[PDB]
């Protein structure tokens, strides 16, 4: 099918926080490209206020280009330059099993990308390995940070406002990565995506996490259930056999205060800092380039 006079819609790879994603091409620049449907009669409408969101984050190294957006049949439709596989989707494909190295080539970029967002006046809340793609071709070593459903400004543009303190919230985001206060029920703010990534990375060390695969009656449950083992692993036994940088990460996110700025730099030099140590170069092969 047509779609915006000059984009040919392929087949469903794949599937969003809402909205169906198709692998399509620009027919008059020979690219392939990525096309997020989504039914004009939906309920629960979002493309339109997502695009507006990757339209305000465009040149931001590590966020997708949009190529277009439009109205085609019974469908709101965005068009963004064509990604590669996701982390969850390399992870799975590298036996759940990444090198101390990889870890760190992406917790170095990945800390980057919430932090240009956070530049917008933006916070992600659903930080999880599904929502970094790799680049294709030369922007292969680039992590792109994708998947605007759930964000949210925290501070005003103009007045830089922080929101205000709120409890009694909905778990809105992934349950596995979820800040401790999240769990308290707290309104998101810029140190809980941070915490996030902490449990991102520490998935990526072990292969799971402590509170993955818990059984319970209902999804409500399974959530308290994810809450109270998080709570009662300390951060040092989480992060046991790893570095101490890890748990040192971790330990800075949750002392951070609601409306704190985060020290990015102080926690990429963190990493900086054990890469140096462990004699690594930043020459960008990861664990899934050495596949043959
Ligand atoms: C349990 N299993 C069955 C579910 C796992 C979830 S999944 O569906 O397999 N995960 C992948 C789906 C595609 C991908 N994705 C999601 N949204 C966009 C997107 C595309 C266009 C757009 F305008 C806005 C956003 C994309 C995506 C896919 C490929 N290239 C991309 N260039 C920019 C986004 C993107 C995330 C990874």
């Amino acid at each position: 099918l047509r779609v915006g006079n000059r984009y040919r819609l392929g087949r469903k790879i794949g599937s969003g926080s809402f909205g169906d994603i198709y692998l399509g091409t620009d027919i008059a620049a020979g690219e392939e490209v990525a096309i997020k449907l989504e039914c004009v009669k939906t309920k629960h409408p979002q493309l339109h206020i997502e695009s507006k969101i990757y339209k305000m984050m465009q040149g931001g190294v590590g966020i997708p280009t949009i190529r277009w957006c439009g109205a085609e049949g019974d469908y709101n439709v965005m068009v963004m330059e064509l990604l590669g596989p996701s982390l969850e989707d390399l992870f799975n494909f590298c036996s759940r099993k990444f090198s101390l190295k990889t870890v760190l080539l992406l917790a170095d970029q990945m800390i980057s990308r919430i932090e240009y967002i956070h530049s917008k006046n933006f916070i992600h809340r659903d930080v999880k390995p599904d929502n970094f793609l790799m680049g294709l071709g030369k922007k292969g070593n680039l992590v792109y940070i994708i998947d605007f459903g759930l964000a949210k400004k925290y501070r005003d543009a103009r007045t830089h406002q922080h929101i205000p303190y709120r409890e009694n919230k909905n778990l809105t985001g992934t349950a596995r990565y979820a800040s401790i206060n999240t769990h308290l029920g707290i309104e998101q703010s810029r140190r809980d995506d941070l915490e996030s990534l902490g449990y991102v990375l520490m998935y990526f060390n072990l292969g799971s996490l402590p509170w993955q695969g818990l059984k319970a009656a209902t999804k409500r449950q399974k959530y308290e259930r994810i809450s109270e083992k998080k709570m009662s692993t300390p951060i040092e036994v989480l992060c046991k056999g790893y570095p101490s940088e890890f748990a040192t990460y971790l330990n800075f996110c949750r002392s951070l205060r609601f409306d704190d700025k985060p020290d990015y730099s102080y926690l990429r030099q963190l990493f900086r800092n054990l890469f140096h140590r462990q004699g690594f170069s930043y020459d960008y092969v990861f664990d899934w380039n050495m596949l043959k």
